[PDB]
């Protein structure tokens, strides 16, 4: 198996960690862990394409998309890469997260180690939200916290 | 050219900005930015295998070794992939990075990133302590600084 880690900071109280571990070759990848901080609601939850925090979450630019797809969730066909749909926390400000994804790799053209991942503001759409930003981003506003996708033991 | 960068930070006042710069494939790396907070006077400095930085930088695990060499300088034939030497700071507790090196990568096996770049509380003997642990860590202490090396722009 290959796996992957990220811890998730920013300049409020968001925070996390997130793991990712794949099985097999270009197989599914498991995406676990909590993040706290968080406001009661949905919060985007996103690769970005670079994993450059130098001026912080900013630095990481657009959702990582190498097909230059539209935005969408992730169980659409049309998605970014990147596009991991939303975390959902509860008055504890808790996210607890388990997702499995067939599109991120942690190897080839889809490898999402070394870029950075996000979570955002407010909800994603999921590029439902019929303005032109639906389909950039989802609508999920700012970044709350950040972190760049490594290598793990 | 590709590019990475990472920016260093840590439980103290350590932190920094550094980064890397390949024209080909196979050729030279150029490493450069920036470090303060430091304590006058050398401070290992190098790539450690994972890019986990869960419980802090000591997370990022040994220094990165893809070819089972021993720990020395960049200069020297036996090193680690990961062996960066020191980062040299004056009075003012600020090193200004600027080198070149032919080892590391921005692809394939000596790709370093994905890993953590580490500043440390010591001098790296850069393997001619005269000890065992000389040879795998060059005797650079505690971890002051990381971050995880992410795509650039
Ligand atoms: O060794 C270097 N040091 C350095 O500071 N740079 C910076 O990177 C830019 C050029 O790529 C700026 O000219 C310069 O400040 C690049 C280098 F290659
Ligand atoms: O939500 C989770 N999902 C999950 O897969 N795991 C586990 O995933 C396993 C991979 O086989 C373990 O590495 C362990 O971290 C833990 C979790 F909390
Ligand atoms: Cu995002
Ligand atoms: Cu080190
Ligand atoms: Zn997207
Ligand atoms: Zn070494």
């Amino acid at each position: 198996a290959t796996k992957a880690v990220c811890v998730l900071k920013g300049d409020g109280p968001v925070q996390g960690i997130i793991n990712f571990e794949q099985k097999e070759s270009n197989g599914p990848v498991k995406v676990w862990g909590s993040i706290k901080g968080l406001t009661e609601g949905l919060h985007g939850f996103h690769v970005h394409e670079f994993g450059d925090n130098t001026a912080g979450c900013t630095s990481a630019g657009p959702h990582f998309n190498p097909l230059s797809r539209k935005h969408g969730g992730p169980k659409d066909e049309e998605r970014h890469v990147g596009d991991l749909g939303n975390v959902t926390a509860d008055k504890d400000g808790v996210a607890d997260v388990s997702i499995e994804d067939s599109v991120i790799s942690l190897s080839g053209d889809h490898c999402i180690t070394g870029r950075t991942l996000v979570v955002h503001e407010k909800a994603d759409d999921l590029g439902k939200g019929g303005n032109e930003e639906s389909t950039k981003t989802g609508n999920a506003g700012s970044r709350l916290a950040c972190g760049v996708i490594g290598i793990a033991q």
